[PDB]
């Protein structure tokens, strides 16, 4: 039982001076613009980075819940961001580090054993799992 | 300095009960709905592999616009998809495979040269490079 998710994305004419536009099967994405502009100068919008951490925090947070779950407690809330870095790395760029932020709310639950399942999140969640980059975790946990 | 892109997520709840939402910095995505049932259950909506699908496409249609470039091409059309495998393998699932299909509308290029470019493209792009799943190329070109 293989699962298949799809992304988009269209590109035309030089790098710098090219126009590109991303799409998601979901729609949750229609034809979002980007270009080198957005991915290494400095202006607003989307780029690869961004979709990636939006991916990751995504994936990190269903499975703290989960691991949570199995130990017989629910997240009220859980509220992570994902920072990407994208550094010149030899003769070229790579993406080296995501750091995970996250607020997460549970009921009643010691910090020690919490803390065990976090990371147990942190390590094993399909998306930390496929990424070869450096990962980080900060975390604030209320009651 | 060193580039950083953001993403952002929420969770609520139980795993299959709960509901999630997932966000970028640059706005492209507010806080569009995902979940279990979007992920696991074949529900349309988005997901992480979507996400990562979204992104590798992208910056692999910006990688081959670059080394084109740096052929003396100029890709008039790039049209990418990455399809995104999420497998369930030994107790859980990861994100084992990436298919990659573009089509692609070059001016004058010979079929050899631009073969040996697409590949460089395919391997080299950061979020190939950030992937430990297996890739593969599937493409077209035209003229």
């Amino acid at each position: 039982m293989t699962i298949h998710k799809k992304g988009q994305a269209h590109w035309e004419g030089d790098i710098k001076r090219g126009k590109g536009t991303v799409s998601t099967e979901s729609g949750v994405l229609n034809q979002q613009p980007y270009g080198f502009n957005t991915r290494f100068e400095g202006e607003k919008g989307t780029n690869p980075e961004e979709l990636i951490g939006a991916a990751h925090a995504a994936c990190f947070s269903m499975a703290l819940s989960l691991m949570l779950g199995e130990a017989g407690f629910t997240p009220t809330s859980i509220d992570t961001t994902a920072d990407v870095s994208l550094d010149k790395v030899d003769a070229g760029f790579a993406i080296t580090k995501i750091a995970l932020k996250s607020e997460v709310a549970v009921p009643g639950i010691d910090a020690s054993t919490f803390d065990g399942i976090i990371q147990k999140a942190k390590a094993g969640c399909p998306v930390s799992q496929v990424l070869k980059a450096e990962i980080t975790l900060d975390y604030q946990l209320k009651s």
